[PDB]
């Protein structure tokens, strides 16, 4: 679990998004595995707007922060789940790292802010949804 907390704003893994998330919709794309919906009060995370390929993440599966190259936003292939068919996910960012499935939602932050949240793993590797092109977040 986890989620980003911007102005007016809270970013979810879509899979994971609760009904109160849907009822209050701002945005959502399937093919990124993201939900954008409204709150009332103010949320206070930064959202990195840089190029940087190197950060860290947060494990839960492991209660442990570990630092990460991860590759370029892009379109990755993904595996059937309960939530979605075998599919190209867009702007991921692949890491070698822990992650499980309950990982999801943990955040990646560089010396700029909030990148993106865990959202895929595999053997060994870990995915993570780009947040930095969203401009529309700080406005
Ligand atoms: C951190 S996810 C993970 C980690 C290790 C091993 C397996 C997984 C599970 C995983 O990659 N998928 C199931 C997930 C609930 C939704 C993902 C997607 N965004 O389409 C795909
Ligand atoms: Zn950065």
């Amino acid at each position: 679990s986890g989620a980003i907390y911007v102005g007016n704003y809270r970013v979810v893994n879509r899979h994971l998004a609760t009904h109160n998330d849907w009822a209050n919709l701002v945005w959502e794309d399937s093919s990124r595995d993201l939900l954008v919906s409204s709150t009332t009060a103010q949320g206070c995370d930064t959202i990195a707007r840089c190029d940087c390929q190197t950060g860290v993440y947060y494990c839960s599966s492991r209660r442990k922060h570990y630092p990460v190259s991860f590759s370029k936003p892009s379109l990755i292939f993904v595996e059937a789940s309960e939530y979605y068919p075998a599919r190209y996910q867009s702007h991921l960012m692949l890491a070698v790292g822990h992650s499980e499935p309950g990982d999801c939602g943990g955040i990646l932050r560089c010396q700029h802010g909030v990148v993106g949240i865990v959202s895929t793993g595999g053997n060994g590797l870990v995915g993570f949804a780009d947040v930095r092109d969203l401009l529309w977040l700080d406005e």
